[PDB]
């Protein structure tokens, strides 16, 4: 699917061996310090897209297919997908190449989308760079294929970045030598052929600062769907132009200010709010990023603060920024583990409730998003525009003129007095009724065209005009 098919969509990204066994239990202990495959699969996941569906996703992310090292390493298994050997063997835990066919169509006749994590970087293996042999890799069985073995110590050098190893001397990531031709050929023809087999409708792309960016454009073209590329920085002159070489990135920029303004009551909306401007000037297409506030390689929001209004404010923010939405699971049951290995909780011991707090904003949230794409062809393609700030605040404005949702988040957090926001800038016509359809309320734009925003809870608001819910299953 191509990238202008890519921009209405919200990804759930899930951890195979994290999120659904085969056997459905929700009780199967899975201690995220072992390290260990905990035995999530394919399957799994296909029985438990209802509970996915039933959140207002329209596709999910999933972490790498590829035969991974065999071994229980010092750091544990390869249960995450990232050091893998056998590129044209599938990982038999997740399942056969019959169940990831499966997971395809089961998502095809949903009308959903399969994302599908790759990594062109490296292989992995259990033990010192100077032990790798290199003949246990197919099809790059021999060093021939890789850099020369280094680690990457100086960040600031982008060359070493490239031409250097991830990880240490504990487990080694073989670094490939994209600049060869060879290897080139080799992964193009790859991502193409995957692409092909398993009805893959995008890719997310491990590592891509790690790679030269000449690479990028051959393997993006060589998939023929939609490409985001992992690019780790914050700082958007570095992510953005890649950019440049590929589809799209995760919002990395965002994700920084983004956590800070909501994971306490002081933080800041003016960074926030400036690199959301930042962002939709100075990156080729804001509306082709991912945005995201928790993942595998971060503290998990919740982490920071139980707050449950500010993890509602966060995740109505992903879900309402330009590009697309992405929520990784256990976001949604407000799962508070730390850095990896803590942020790869087991989803099924959740028990997978469809009422909690968290399941029901996320579902509203995708709700009005979906209907406001089916009704407006301009939506995903405006720019999301931040039209009011204050200490504790920030509202920004999305879709075309008389179509516009309008969404205020607050950081004051659950204790948060209640009081009256008189919103100016929300472009709404003099006397129009709005419904706020987070709560399921009415409001009237004033007279004077300010919108009387009620506040209360610190809890986010999101407004859409009543008129134009005419017919939907939106408040009800
Ligand atoms: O290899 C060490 C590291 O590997 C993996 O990290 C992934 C990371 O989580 C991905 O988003 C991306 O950055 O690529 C990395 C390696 O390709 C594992 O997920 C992690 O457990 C481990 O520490
Ligand atoms: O009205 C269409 C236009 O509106 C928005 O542009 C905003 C812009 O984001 C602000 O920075 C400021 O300049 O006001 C503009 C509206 O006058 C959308 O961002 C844009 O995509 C859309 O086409
Ligand atoms: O193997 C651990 C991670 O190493 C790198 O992460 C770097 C990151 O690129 C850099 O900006 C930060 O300053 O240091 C960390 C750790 O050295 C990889 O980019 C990550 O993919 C790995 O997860
Ligand atoms: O950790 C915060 C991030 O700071 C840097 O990115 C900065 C960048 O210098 C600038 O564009 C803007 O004013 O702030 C951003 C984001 O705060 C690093 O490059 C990121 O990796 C850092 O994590
Ligand atoms: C796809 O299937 C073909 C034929 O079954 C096979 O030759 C090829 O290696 C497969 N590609 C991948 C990436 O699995
Ligand atoms: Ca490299």
């Amino acid at each position: 699917a191509t990238p202008a098919d890519w921009r209405s969509q919200s990804i759930y990204f899930l951890l195979t061996d994290r999120f659904a066994r085969t056997d459905g239990s929700t009780t199967a202990t899975c201690n995220t310090a072992d390290q260990k495959y905990c035995g999530g699969t394919w399957q799994g996941i296909i029985d438990k897209l209802d509970y996915i569906q039933g959140m207002g996703f329209t596709a999910i992310w999933i972490t790498p297919v590829t035969a991974q090292l065999p071994q229980t390493t010092a750091y544990g298994d390869a249960y995450h997908g990232y050091w893998q050997q056998d590129i044209y063997s599938l990982n038999e835990n997740y399942g056969t190449a019959d169940d990831l066919k499966a997971l395809s169509s089961a998502l095809h006749e949903r009308g959903m989308y399969l994302m599908v994590d790759v990594v062109a970087n490296h292989m992995g293996y259990d033990g010192a760079g100077s032990s790798v042999d290199y003949s246990v890799f197919k099809p790059f069985s021999s060093q021939d294929y890789f850099h020369p073995f280094c680690f990457i110590q100086n960040y600031e050098d982008q060359t070493q970045v490239e031409d250097c190893w991830l990880g240490d001397n504990t487990v080694s990531l073989p670094d490939l030598d994209t600049t060869k031709d060879v290897v080139k050929n080799e992964w193009y023809d790859w991502v193409g052929s995957l692409v092909s087999n398993y009805s893959i409708d995008g890719l997310r792309i491990d590592t891509v600062k790690h790679v030269q960016k000449d690479f990028w454009p051959g393997y993006n073209k060589a998939a023929g769907v939609y490409c985001i590329g992992e690019v780790l920085d914050g700082d958007p002159a570095y992510t953005c132009p890649y950019q440049n070489v590929m589809d799209g990135v995760l919002n990395y920029p965002i994700y920084y200010p983004l956590l800070n303004a909501f994971k306490s009551t002081s933080g800041s909306m003016d960074d926030l709010y400036n690199m959301i401007n930042t962002v939709k000037s100075d990156c080729p297409d804001s509306t082709l990023l991912g945005t995201f506030v928790e993942n595998h390689d971060n503290p998990r929001f919740a982490s920071y603060t139980n707050d449950i209004a500010l993890a509602k404010n966060v995740a109505a923010f992903i879900i309402l920024n330009d590009g697309i939405p992405i929520i990784y699971a256990g976001q949604e049951q407000h799962y508070a583990g730390g850095n990896d290995p803590a942020n790869r909780e087991a989803t099924w011991l959740s028990g997978y409730p469809t009422d909690s707090e968290l399941y029901k904003l996320i579902a509203s949230a995708n709700a009005i998003r979906n209907y406001a794409i089916s009704k407006d062809t301009g939506f995903v393609t405006y720019k999301n525009w931040p039209i009011y700030k204050d200490d504790t605040t920030i509202a920004m404005r999305k879709g075309t003129d008389g179509s516009q949702i309008v969404t205020i988040l607050s950081n004051k957090g659950a204790s948060g007095d209640s009081y009256t926001l008189s919103l100016s800038g929300a472009g709404y016509t003099a006397g129009q009724q709005l419904t706020e359809v987070i709560g399921c309320t009415t409001v009237t734009v004033g007279s004077d065209g300010n919108v009387p925003v009620p506040m209360a809870g610190g809890l986010p608001r999101v407004l859409y005009p009543t008129e134009k819910l005419a017919g939907s299953k939106i408040c009800s």
